[PDB]
């Protein structure tokens, strides 16, 4: 049964609610992004209208085989009427195709559902600037002050400089980057650009990338592993055993691996600066954990919410424990007393 924080009151709508069977009263199912916890339940047998971005609708049709007649892609930054209700899709600064959804209820209430997002000051000049929001359905993944991490730009600078130094010292080093979902494509694309290489990957991953409307993508990726010195592998294989095994397969072209695991936050964030990050090493294999986040830090979250000034907040993440819920409610009240709304 569908939880309350996935239902939009005063409408026939749900958000990211595909694993509950037929939801009673739902006339349109919205999907914020193509991450498995959110699309869980969709398949070629789904027969209700799905509303989403163009990129998400490319992934539904090619990866999950949802039939075309049930996919309703909407342009971003554009007022659209869905089953009698005005909606707008906004870029969420998450993975490719990820959106926030603004719902203009027939009674005058305005609701923002962030989906998963990385808040940014650029959102203060979107179509959100133009009107009041009553209710905020908020991605609270990192809603505690211990969650700090650098900008995406600082993290990519570290990765490019690290990779370029290693391969210029040793032209026979291979770079490997872990993946298990869409998102974080800048990590492997930026490294391959500095090295003058395409990114090599499996046919299944190439297929997924080809759905993403990334400009000039045919110039940047390939399935021919032998022609590439940046390889993508499943995240599970980014360990000493999995990397040793991969280096065997390359036929003595390479004699060293430098590997990257983009994680979210890890507790080594509470002590170490990005500049000071060091790898784990075993013989000719080195593994870097790099804190590349596609969710808001605590400070970015707090800035967005204090700017928006919602009347009510509904968290969508960390809702399963009383301790989490009480922590989050305490910070919401702090923010509201400090800013004065
Ligand atoms: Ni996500």
């Amino acid at each position: 049964t569908c939880p309350f924080y996935k239902k939009i009151p005063g409408t026939g709508f749900t958000v990211d609610a595909f694993q509950y069977g037929v939801v009673e009263g739902c006339t349109a199912y919205f999907l914020t992004h193509f991450h498995s916890d959110h699309y869980a339940g969709l398949s070629k047998h789904f027969t209700f209208p799905v509303y989403c971005s163009e990129i998400t609708g490319n992934l539904l049709k090619n990866k999950l085989h949802v039939q075309e007649q049930y996919i309703h892609p909407l342009p971003l930054d554009t007022e659209c009427i869905v089953n009698g209700v005005k909606v707008v899709l906004l870029d969420a600064n998450h993975c490719p195709g990820a959106v926030m959804i603004l719902f203009y209820l027939p009674n005058g209430t305005v609701i923002l559902h962030t989906g998963d997002f990385r808040a940014d000051p650029s959102m203060e000049r979107s179509l959100l600037a133009d009107q009041k929001v009553h209710m905020l359905y908020l991605d609270t993944t990192y809603c505690s002050p211990e969650y700090t991490f650098p900008s995406q730009q600082e993290v990519i600078r570290f990765a490019i400089n690290t990779a370029f130094e290693a391969v210029t010292l040793n032209p026979h080093a291979l770079v490997v980057c872990g993946t298990y979902s869409i998102g974080k494509e800048k990590v492997f694309l930026a490294i391959a650009d500095v090295l003058g290489s395409k990114v090599g990957m499996s046919q299944e991953k190439y297929k997924t990338l080809q759905c993403l409307n990334i400009p000039e993508i045919n110039s940047l990726i390939t399935t021919d592993m032998c022609s590439s010195l940046v390889h993508l592998l499943p995240m599970m294989q980014i360990n000493f055993k999995g990397l040793q095994s991969h280096l065997k397969k390359c036929g003595g072209k390479y004699n060293q691996i430098l590997a990257f695991r983009p994680t979210g936050w890890t507790h080594s964030n509470k002590f170490t600066r990005i500049a000071d990050v060091i790898p784990q090493t075993k013989g000719n294999i080195s593994i870097y954990g790099i804190p590349y986040s596609e969710h808001s830090s605590y400070l970015e979250m707090k800035r967005f919410v204090q700017w928006l000034k919602p009347q009510k907040i509904i968290p969508t993440v960390n809702v399963g424990t009383w301790k989490s819920r009480s922590t989050m409610e305490k910070y919401f009240r702090e923010w509201k007393l400090e800013a004065g709304y």
